[PDB]
């Protein structure tokens, strides 16, 4: 299929831009990482994760951040968001970022299983190496944000656990921060031709499974669940700003607690797609990322106080 090759041509371009940016960009200081952990009994190189820490740990355990990278469900691996993970870690957090098998090798169910496996690995092995799993920030960008939004709902729902073939992990999400998410992929074709291409993504995500078709969008998996708070991050110059707008409507209709950090057009044309993940060193990226971490900390302090701890 030349639809497949065309999609893959587009991600190869992205790959060369990401590679060029990384070669140039300043790297965050004062961070250690531990790389390439297999999170299941499998040689698939996508079923691996990296862990990141401040080089100097002021406690034996630190609050946890778990990152799900983006790339349109067809692209990326555990190293794509390394500078962003390093940055957050440098702020005093233990950070996990996982790979997941890519479309079309898998469908959505396979990707959700990978992320849950990574989470379960972390529940078994994280705390002995510095992860405090009582305070956990789940975050993801673009397709990563889609995936994080679904993971948050699945973790709360016995029904969805069964449908997706995973079990609950033995920890909760203190906050779920979505960075320019595409939380409503069914809305892609109608929105900003290319519709043929957008139907192709949708088919590869569903794998023809009608249960996945009916559970691909955050609006489908949100219903009836009491969820952690969400934080929605992005800006008017995000090419999928339409998705962010739509998601607010859904949050509002479902009584989801959320906060925002949405950059206005007047803040500039540089504040594009996932700018705060791709360019950690920019002043606006520092502001955004620290505001997310502070929100996370404010929630974690409230939790400690409620729990008489």
């Amino acid at each position: 299929e030349a639809m497949l090759a065309k999609v893959q041509a587009s991600w190869a371009q992205t790959a060369a831009r990401d590679k060029a940016r990384y070669a140039d960009e300043r790297v965050p200081e004062d961070v250690h990482w531990e790389t390439e952990y297999r999170y299941e009994q499998s040689a698939d190189p996508q079923q691996t994760l990296n862990l990141y820490y401040p080089a100097k740990r002021r406690n034996a355990t630190m609050p946890t951040v778990i990152d799900i990278h983006g790339g349109g469900w067809f692209y990326g691996d555990r190293n794509l968001n390394r500078n962003y993970c390093r940055y957050l870690a440098s702020q005093g957090y233990a950070v996990m970022g996982m790979g997941y098998r890519l479309l079309p090798d898998v469908d959505l169910r396979g990707q959700i299983q990978d992320i849950f496996a990574s989470l379960r690995w972390l529940s078994h092995f994280g705390p002995q190496r510095g992860f405090d799993l009582d305070h956990v920030l789940l975050t993801g960008d673009s397709a990563g944000g889609h995936l994080a939004s679904l993971v948050a709902c699945i973790q709360q729902s016995a029904e969805l656990q069964e449908l997706f073939g995973v079990s609950r992990v033995n920890f909760n999400f203190t906050l779920v921060a979505l960075v320019c998410p595409v939380a409503e992929p069914s809305k892609l074709p109608e929105a900003a031709d290319m519709s043929d291409m957008a139907a192709f993504y949708l088919d590869k995500l569903s794998g023809g499974d009608q249960a996945l078709v009916d559970h691909l969008n955050f609006s489908q998996v949100v219903k009836g669940l009491d969820l952690p708070p969400f934080m929605l991050i992005g800006g008017q110059n995000d090419s999928f700003y339409l998705q962010s707008q739509a998601l607010l409507k859904v949050f509002d209709a479902n009584h989801v607690t959320y906060t925002t950090k949405l950059w206005p057009a007047s803040a500039g044309p540089h504040l594009k797609h996932v700018f705060n993940v791709q360019h950690w060193e920019w002043p606006e990226s520092i502001e955004t990322n620290l505001e997310m971490l502070r929100t996370f900390d404010a929630l974690s302090k409230q939790q400690d106080q409620a729990e008489e701890n």
